[PDB]
Order: structure tokens, then C-alpha cells, then sequence
């Protein structure tokens, strides 16, 4: 029925959208918390009406893309163990088993997340004329949105494990990786500021509903908007802004108020609950979230109301976790970036300790120091022969002949070969380094290698005694060739006839004597 | 044409200044933000005039010193891959090819960083006579300086990579390295305090320009300095300090002001915007920058103006990044400095677990503890043979002849041997350590090494039985010499005739039996 | 290493493609070191499940 193979190219662009749509959907649900307002001139409690249309349109148009995901999840096939086939697992393309696997383990953390519970309580409010139902609408959004965050957060888990398998666990680490924990501060700040706005409006409601049960000429149905044409309201309208300002006023310095507002007094004394511009209202609350999540609650001055205290305790713990997660990743990123340089500094302290313990002369200390500095400038701590030996055999042979073929095609005995033994010597040449004024070989010493000069400039004397010069491309140590070539040699090394000395810094390739007879006995 | 060779000595002293002139030029651009002032006598808005001379002289005398760099960049050759090389790269010295390479990589963002855009709007202001030019001059510096700063920061990237190649990556780790992230706090503080000064003067301007369009007898051209000889100003002059004080006054405790200044009220209530000493003005703003980047905005109390809120969100994020970069680099520095001691502590915790599991007697536990303590005091965790085996062969021979020649020239068979074959036994000697009262060999046991005493004091008995003494310089185990010398031996080890015991702590050099026959069969 | 030796820009792509392919198959796990640390009886039962219907 076009049943899908999990490494199709088509279920890769159709799965990089269902992860980016699950991140857009946890950013839209806080916008339902900005629905209650205060009408300032009329002193009534209302509902913002162009926000409740938009935030219900956007959630419904987003949660239909995730109806496609469960459709492509019945046309999918899974891998099970078997010893019969040899490709590590048999592919089960079989209907009424792939579907019976699915709807018992990940169908309830996927069906319970698209049910439009906030979208219907807006529809019932906008088709009504009873003005005193703005409290039931406002009540049935805190718990609905707060309890429909278990599935809409938990459903990102089975889809990230499928992006953990095709493009790997990898993803970049500059402009990603540590940029991910700064964008988590920004979403936590956005949920916290919208909880703060909504709880401030409920404390303002608790104040108003009790200055009306002491004034005598009020019912609690006159406080909500759209209830001005009722009998008894013309008496209450005469005395609104004397009762509602002698009992329920908000001021940041008044140290003895008739009602304590606690952490919510900053939202009622600035007037963002009656604000008409939505950009001002959004930005003010998001900065409250970021400022109180970064300092871990230090500027908060609560009242003795217990749910306010429990909200404050939650902020100081979430901020402690977020900070530690950011400092954890920035450091593992930085430690991995200077690893080769930190090894060089440990090696130099070890060398200074060893030369101080053995009490070396000061002219040998400087030779050791110069060799270590030259090797750090040439290699940066990278081990090249360990890198090359971990590549496959065909590509290792292609890399060694770009590097060592024009050098070995300058020995005259080697140009008389069949281009098969000429590629078995290129695979045993190994790199070497010599600082200035070092002796590469002394006269009368047993010769142990042949050398091939890449860079630098040397000199050579024989028995002031017809001295010579050597430069790039030339070689050294061909007394070992005549030894290893014929079996008239014995297992003993010849003696040198030259003395070779470096006049600058040299780089070379080397050929060990135990690797030259193994080539020579291919004749 | 003297085409330059990229590792010339001259291009390494003529590139350690073009890095230090780029650090100096990003410290000069904030000084253009201190140009608007307030004249407190006349209550008018002006421009500081010696600061606009001085801060325009210095930028022009630096951008032309940098203008020499790209000319030297027009004379430089580059390296390309080739297989006809002997040196891993062909040098391209064609001037028809180096310039066509240069004008594709780093010419556009090197050219748009020398363009004197702030230097001409000072020149046009200082040649003018109408006093209402202090708003266009002040407006064309925020965006110019803020957008011409992406090239003046990006142009450090190739020059730093060319210092990451000839001088290593190591400069210094204790007198630098962690001193680099404290000097970055000081430059971020310096840019932030100058943004704060400039935005405070624009809020003060927004207040004044609206107490003049409600007083009725003001035009907005009377607020700027140098417009006192206009008709209509003599009416406005009689009522300056009644309108501008009842409408736009600043006070830190006034919780109900006619204008809200927000985070800028500290700069207008202290009077640094009318200050005459420049040291007071500079120091006050730089400490505001450092204090608010260090505590991440905790003390800021904004207004409901939306660009003021975005400015605060930026500070809270930049401070979070700077702090984590500072704790990260101190800890990688400190962890690399105690690496040998933490490894001794881990090794010490493993031995107690092993001896508790096997339930060892308490006299065998103390013998293990004493050897571990003595070895930590002698070596500090440094592996000496791994260090020596990584040096070149000529320098290994010199170090090993300085350490071990006057010991092998006290054996009577060895002193008569040779001079080239003495340098082959002084390459296989390896160091040893013995705590007190340990037995170096027992009578009747197979002899497996020869020993050469460096330090300490021993005793020796044979079959209370004509006991002897040994001290520094003497040796032990020469029954192996007679075994390995002649081929009348068989592949079996002799038996000891002595019992050697340590009376103090000993250090020695050792010679393995499988290394003594390899020397002896060189005869 | 490839910048230092000045490799041609077609051996570089072969090295990059081998490294990317090996990371997706092993995740950095060395399985011959894992298998050699198991007891001898269970090592035999794992190698028979992997390699017996392939050599016959």
C-alpha cells in the first residue's frame, strides 16, 4: 500500500518539519493567558476579543500538520531479530502487525495532545450575551493549558530518536550547541511572564469581589463587562470610583495598604492590565520573566498568601537548573577546543622537572628545549602515522604515492623496478625532524637507516677533507643498500664513511634496515 | 618587485602592530557618543567641541596607518598544491594571480572599515552658524558607528590566523591567557556605559520637545544652543525655568513623576550630563557598565517604553555569556596544573580497595604504602624512559653518557672493552628504587640482573658469615657476566652466592640478562 | 594534517566521506575490544549468531 522504508529520503524532510512544528506549538499556548483585561474608564473586567480569535486560529491550523504524522505511522515497517537472514535484522513489511505494534505504546501520548479543549471555550464565549460569564472562561484556561503540557512536551521524544539515526547525533557546535541553551532561557521567560500576568488579574478580582460585599449596594455581577442594563446598577454606578479606590488601589511605596498585592503590585501600578498596545504589554512581561529567572528570585517581596509563595519557590529552582546547564555545556565546549595546546604545556613542565632532578648541564637543556619548540611548530601535536593507519588500504596507497614517489625516483637502483615494489617502499617511509647543528651520522658508526631530504640544507665530510653539500631531493645512507641487496652480508650493519651535519632545520623520510631486507628479498 | 615571502622576518614585525592597532581602534569609537551636552546656565542643548576635535584626529591617524597593510598584501605570494614539489607546495609569485586572488576573499570587508564617515559630520558641524544643527549631527552617529563596526571587528580574523602559524598558539598561561577574559569585561563595560549616556540624552530631548508644544510660546528651535538672537525668544526666555522644571525634572525618589525616565534617571539626577570635568563623566559611566554587566541587570527599573526594554534584555544576555567564558577558562587552566597529583590520589584510593578486598595482613600493607610514598617523593609521577625515548638519537646518547659512564668504568672487564661498545651498554641501563630492609637478591635464587649503586648503603653476607658492605659507585650481580660472556653457558641462569640487603633507601641502574647477551655477542 | 601536507582536493573528499560513514555506523564504539572482554563461552555464542549462516 506503498509501505514505507524508514531510510527513505521522503521520511526525512517529512520529519524535519514535525520537530519544528512541535517547537512552534509550545510557544503559542502562553498567548491564551493574555485574554482577561480591565476596561479602565468603565471599571469592568473583560475579554480581549481579537486575541482570542487569532490564538485559536493559529493553534488549530498548526495541530492539523500533526494529523499527517499519525497517517504515515501506520504505513511504516520495523526491524526484528533473526538468525536466518544475515543483514542484522529482518524487515517486517506486514500489515495488521505494524499497526498492532503502534497503537499500544505511543498512541495515547499522541492522541491526547491534539484535542481542541482551549478552542471550544472561546467559541462558547463569543456566542453569548450573558456578560457575567467572563469568570468561567477565564477559569477554564489555567488548568486546561497547564495539564495539556504533559503530552505536547512528551511527544517530541520518539521523533528526535529518529533524527538521532540518519544525520547522526552530530550537529554543528559554533552557532549551534551552546546557542541552544540561550534559546531555552527565552522560552522559559515567556511561560513565566504569562503566568505572572494571569495571577495578577485573579488577585485584583479577589480584592474587587469583597469591596462589593461590604458596600451594600453591589452584586458581584455588576463588576463584569456587559451588565450595565440591569436594575440596581444605576445605584452602584454612582459610587464606583470611591469604593474601588478607597479599598483596592495599588501603589509601590504605600507600606500599609488595605489589600496586599505582593509580587503583583508592579503589574497593577504600571497599568499594563488596562493597556491598549499589545507590544508594550508583551515586552514588559517577558522582561519580568527573564529578570526574575537570572537572579533566582532575589527581588521578590511576597505577601503571606501561600500559593504566591509556592510560585516564588518554583522560580528559584528552575533558575538554578537553567544556569548550571548553561555553564556545563560552555565548558565542555571550551575544553575540547584547546586539548592539544594543554598537552604541550603538561609536557614542558614534565621536562623541566626531569632535567632539574637529574641536574643536567645547561647546554643539553637548551638542545632539548629547541627540539620541543621545533616539533610543536611543525606538527601541532598531531600524530600522523596513527591517522594514516586507520584509513582503508586503497586510499592509504593513494596518499603515500602523492608524497613519496618523486623522492624514490631519484635512486638509480630503484628506477629499475616494476612499479609494484616501487609502491611497497612508499608505504614504509616515515617522517623525521632535525634541528640545527645536529649530527645525522658520525664516521665509524653503524648505519641504521636511509634518508631522503624534503627541506633544509646539510654538509658532508669524508675522512677540511673534501667536504660536500646536500640539498632538497638528495639522499643519504646508501651503504645499507649494498648490504641488504646481496646475501653476502651477514646479520651485522656496515660502518659509515661520512659525517653529515645539519646547517639549517631539516625534514626527511626514513627507511629502517629491517624494512629494507624485506623489500630486497622480493627478488 | 620585492615580492614578499610569507615567512619573512619583516612581515612578522610588521604584523604584530596591525593586531595591536585593531584593538586600539575599537576603544576609540565609543568616544563619539560623549559629544552631546547640556548647558545648565542657558538650559540649552549643545556639542562638546574639544572632544570632537580630539576624537576625530585619533581615528584618522590610525586608519591611514592601517592603510599600509593592504599595500603589503598586494606584494605577497601564496602556496598551492602540486606533485612536482619536494616540499609540499608550489609558490605562486605571478603578480597577475596574487591580486586576482586577493580581490575575492578579504578586500570588501577591509575597504569598508577605513571610510571616514564620523570624521566628516564633525567637519560639517564645525563650519556652520545656525545653532539648530545639533540634532542632525547627533542623529548621524548612533547608526554610523553601530553599523560600521561589523568590518572593524571582522578584520582581525585573517591576521590572527597568520599569527597562529609562525609563533605557535602558546603565548603564556599564567601571566596571560586568563588575564585576557578580564580585559574583555573592561571593553564591554566601556561600550555599554557610552550607549547608556547617549540614550539618556535622547529621552531628555523627547521630554523637552513636548513641554514646548504645550506651553504655546515656544518653537523647538529655541531649545538648541546658539539660537538666542531670534524673534520670539525673548518671550520664551522669561518662562524657561517654570515650564522645564514643572514638567521635565528628575528625582530618584519621586514615585509619581510627570515624565518617566526609567533607567536613565540616575544620569539626569546626578548632573553628569552638565558636568565640566571629563574624568568624572567617564568614570561614572564606565562603573555603571561594569556594575550592570556583572549582576546581569538585577537592579534595573525600566519604564514601559519598548526600546528601553530591548536594551536591558541585551545586557542580561551579554553578561551571561561573559561570565561563563571566564569560569570555563580558569578551570581548564587549574585542572591542567594539578594533573600529576590527582593521579597519585586516584592510585592511592585504588590500592586500599584492593588490599581490603583480598584481606591482606597488616605488615604487607605498610610495605606497599612505603614504596608508593618513596616513589612519589622521587619522581613526582614523571615517566623518564618514555621522555628519553622520544628525543633524537644523537641527543639520547649524550644524555645517557652524562648519566652512566663513570659507573660502567668501574667494572674491570668493561674499562678495557672499547669506547664505541661502552656507548651501547649506556643505553639499556634503567633506573630502580628500593625502600629500607628489602632483599635485593637471596642466596640460591636465579640471578636476573646486574645493578649499579647511585645512592644508599647496603650489606652483603656469604653462606655472621664474613659479612661485607657496599656503598655508592659499587656494583652487584657479576655472576651474570661470566655466564653471558662465553657460550659455555646454556640457556639457564646461574644461582646467587650472596644475600644483599638494603640498610637505607637505595637508587640504582639495572641491566637485564636478555640485554647482556646482545652486547656480549658483539665479539 | 591535510592542510599541512597540501593534499589535492579530491583525496580530501574521500577521507571526509570515509569518516562520515564510519561515524553513522559505529557511533565511536569499538566492538572488538568489547567482545574480547567477555567470557569464552558467551563470546562463542555471539560469534555463532553473527557469522555461521554466512561461512557455510
Amino acid at each position: 500500500k506503498k509501505i514505507f522504508d524508514p531510510q527513505d529520503k521522503f521520511l526525512l524532510y517529512c520529519n524535519k518539519l514535525f520537530v519544528a512544528s512541535c517547537i512552534l506549538s509550545v510557544f503559542v499556548d502562553p498567548f491564551f493567558f493574555y485574554l482577561p483585561v480591565i476596561n479602565a474608564e468603565s471599571k469592568c473586567l473583560g475579554i480581549d476579543r481579537k486575541l482570542a480569535i487569532t490564538a485559536s486560529t493559529l493553534r488549530t491550523f498548526i495541530d492539523v500538520f500533526y494529523l499527517a504524522h499519525m497517517a504515515l505511522q501506520l504505513r511504516t515497517a520495523y526491524i526484528a531479530p533473526s538468525s536466518r537472514v544475515f543483514g542484522r535484522g529482518e524487515l517486517v513489511i506486514d500489515p495488521a502487525q505494524i499497526a498492532k505494534r503502534y497503537l499500544q505504546r505511543w498512541f495515547i501520548i499522541d492522541f491526547l495532545s491534539v484535542l481542541p479543549l482551549p478552542q471550544i471555550v472561546v467559541w462558547r464565549f463569543l456566542q453569548s450575551s450573558n456578560g457575567s460569564d467572563v469568570l468561567a472562561t477565564k477559569q477554564a484556561l489555567l488548568f486546561i493549558v497547564l495539564v495539556q503540557y504533559i503530552p505536547r512536551f512528551l511527544r517530541v521524544l520518539p521523533l528526535t530518536s529518529e533524527l538521532k539515526r540518519t544525520a547522526g547525533v552530530f550537529a554543528e557546535t559554533a552557532w549551534a550547541g551552546a546557542a541552544y541553551y540561550l534559546l531555552l532561557y527565552m522560552l522559559a521567560s515567556h511561560i513565566v511572564g504569562a503566568f505572572w500576568y494571569l495571577l495578577a488579574l485573579e488577585r485584583n478580582d479577589a480584592c474587587w469581589q469583597e469591596a462589593c460585599i461590604d458596600a451594600g449596594n453591589c452584586s458581584t455581577d455588576f463588576l463584569y463587562c456587559g451588565n450595565q442594563n440591569m436594575d440596581g446598577y444605576a445605584v452602584w454606578n454612582r459610587a464606583k470610583e470611591s469604593v474601588l479606590k478607597s479599598k483596592c488601589r495599588a501603589d509601590l511605596d504605600d507600606n500599609n495598604p488595605p489589600f496586599d498585592f505582593g509580587i503583583y503590585t508592579q503589574a497593577l501600578s504600571s497599568g499594563i492590565v488596562s493597556s491598549q498596545n499589545f507590544i508594550v504589554k508583551y515586552c514588559y512581561c517577558l522582561w519580568w520573566g527573564l529578570q526574575n529567572l537570572s537572579t533566582l528570585g532575589q527581588g521578590l517581596e511576597t505577601s503571606t498568601y501561600p500559593m504566591e509563595i509556592i510560585f516564588s519557590i518554583s522560580l528559584a529552582i528552575s533558575g538554578l537548573i537553567l544556569f548550571a546547564l548553561l555553564i556545563g555545556n560552555m565548558q565542555t565546549y571550551l575544553q575540547s577546543l584547546t586539548i592539544r595546546l594543554e598537552e604541550m604545556r603538561v609536557k614542558r613542565r614534565d621536562s623541566e622537572q626531569w632535567m632539574h632532578h637529574r641536574m643536567l648541564p645547561q647546554d643539553l637543556r637548551e638542545r632539548v628545549r629547541r627540539y620541543d619548540q621545533y616539533k610543536w611548530l611543525e606538527t601541532r601535536g598531531v600524530d600522523e602515522e596513527y591517522l594514516v593507519q586507520n584509513l582503508p588500504k586503497d586510499l592509504r596507497r593513494d596518499i603515500k604515492r602523492h608524497l613519496c614517489l618523486a623522492l624514490v625516483r631519484r635512486v638509480p637502483l630503484f628506477k629499475s623496478m616494476d612499479d609494484k615494489l616501487l609502491d611497497a617502499i612508499c608505504m614504509r617511509l616515515k617522517p623525521c625532524l632535525f634541528t640545527e647543528s645536529t649530527y645525522l651520522v658520525r664516521e665509524g658508526d653503524p648505519v641504521d637507516e636511509m634518508l631522503f631530504i624534503i627541506r633544509g640544507r646539510l654538509e658532508s665530510v669524508t675522512t677540511f677533507f673534501n667536504r660536500s653539500l646536500l640539498k632538497e631531493g638528495e639522499f643519504c645512507g646508501e651503504e645499507l643498500l649494498t648490504w641488504a641487496l646481496d646475501p653476502k652480508s651477514g646479520v651485522n650493519l656496515p660502518s659509515s664513511t661520512r659525517t653529515v651535519k645539519a646547517l639549517t632545520e631539516v625534514e626527511a623520510f626514513a627507511l629502517t634496515s629491517e624494512e629494507l631486507k624485506f623489500v630486497a628479498s622480493q627478488f
